[PDB]
C-alpha cells in the first residue's frame, strides 16, 4: 500500500505513447479524488471526481496558471462508487490527455499546457487507498 497523497514523478516529462495506470479503492463516504499533472507550481491537468457537488456527482477537469483555475470541463459520466476497486488509466496522447477507468473510455482532454516535457510530477490525492501508481510506454 502507498500513502496518501502521493506523489509520482515523471521524468523528463510526458510524451506521446506514455500510459499511466493507477490503481485503488474509494473508501466509503467519500468526498473527492484528484490527480494533478504539475507542470512546477501550474497544474497542467487537474482530474477531480466529485461524489457530491450539490447533491450530483461530476468530475471537474481543469488547468491551474499562475495561481489561477481556468475554465471547468465537467463530465455528467461517473463510473466511481464509494468503497469499490477502481483503475484509472491515462494515455498521453499527442493533441490530448486520454482517460479511462475500469476499460471503459472515460474523457479527453486537450492540452492547454503545451510543454509536456515540464509536465514532470504527478499528484493523487483524495479519498482512497492507493495500491498501485505507475506508468510503462505502449
Ligand atoms: C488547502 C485546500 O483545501 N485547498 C483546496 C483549494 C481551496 O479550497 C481553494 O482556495 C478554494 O477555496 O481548492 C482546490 O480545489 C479546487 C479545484 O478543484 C477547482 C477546479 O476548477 O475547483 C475549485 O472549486 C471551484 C468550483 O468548481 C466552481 O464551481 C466555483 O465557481 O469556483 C470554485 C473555486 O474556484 C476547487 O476549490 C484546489 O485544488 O485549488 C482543492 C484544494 O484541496
Ligand atoms: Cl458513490
Ligand atoms: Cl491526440
Ligand atoms: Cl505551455
Amino acid at each position: 500500500p502507498l500513502i496518501v497523497p502521493y506523489n509520482l514523478p515523471l521524468p523528463g516529462g510526458v510524451v506521446p505513447r506514455m500510459l499511466i495506470t493507477i490503481l485503488g479503492t474509494v473508501k466509503p463516504n467519500a468526498n473527492r479524488i484528484a490527480l494533478d499533472f504539475q507542470r512546477g507550481n501550474d497544474v497542467a491537468f487537474h482530474f477531480n471526481p466529485r461524489f457530491n457537488e450539490n447533491n450530483r456527482r461530476v468530475i471537474v477537469c481543469n488547468t491551474k496558471l499562475d495561481n489561477n483555475w481556468g475554465r471547468e470541463e465537467r463530465q455528467s459520466v461517473f463510473p466511481f462508487e464509494s468503497g469499490k476497486p477502481f483503475k484509472i488509466q491515462v494515455l498521453v496522447e499527442p493533441d490530448h490527455f486520454k482517460v479511462a477507468v475500469n476499460d471503459a473510455h472515460l474523457l479527453q482532454y486537450n492540452h492547454r499546457v503545451k510543454k509536456l516535457n515540464e509536465i514532470s510530477k504527478l499528484g493523487i490525492s483524495g479519498d482512497i487507498d492507493l495500491t498501485s501508481a505507475s506508468y510503462t510506454m505502449i
